[PDB]
């Protein structure tokens, strides 16, 4: 069931599962939540999602609470600029220490509570 899109497998769960639950899923699976990292992969991602919400590799790291990406990939602030909704990261309840993808737009993430459940995406590379 794994999406094929620039060196990179993707995988679009059925089942929702918490940030962390999702993320343990994808390393079960040799993947992580996905990152994102140019407007292809952001509309790539957006069109597949079809509207509905899916949990992305965005986590919260260091004292300053900066976003992160849980595959390692370096999280760009300038780049990721316009990735996300209006708004967002808002931080509502002091409490969105992740990221989603929400909106059908290139302006699709939005920060929610880590143990909120939602349908995640995996992403696994593919090495020839
Ligand atoms: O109003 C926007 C607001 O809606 C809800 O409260 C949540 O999805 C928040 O993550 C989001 O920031
Ligand atoms: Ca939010």
């Amino acid at each position: 069931g794994w999406k094929y899109f620039k060196g990179n497998f993707y995988y679009f769960s059925l089942i929702p599962k918490t940030w962390y639950s999702a993320e343990q899923f994808c390393v079960s699976r040799n993947s992580h939540l996905t990152s994102v990292t140019s407007e292809s992969e952001q509309e790539f991602l957006y069109k597949t999602a079809g509207g509905l919400i899916y949990w992305i590799g965005l986590t919260k790291a260091g004292m300053e609470g900066d976003w992160s990406w849980v595959d390692d990939t370096p999280f760009n602030k300038v780049q990721s600029a316009r990735f996300w909704i209006p708004g967002e990261p808002n931080n509502a309840g002091n409490n969105e220490h992740c990221g989603n993808i929400k909106a059908p737009s290139l302006q699709a993430w939005n920060d929610a509570p880590c143990d909120k459940t939602f349908l995640f995406i995996c992403k696994r590379p593919y090495v020839p």
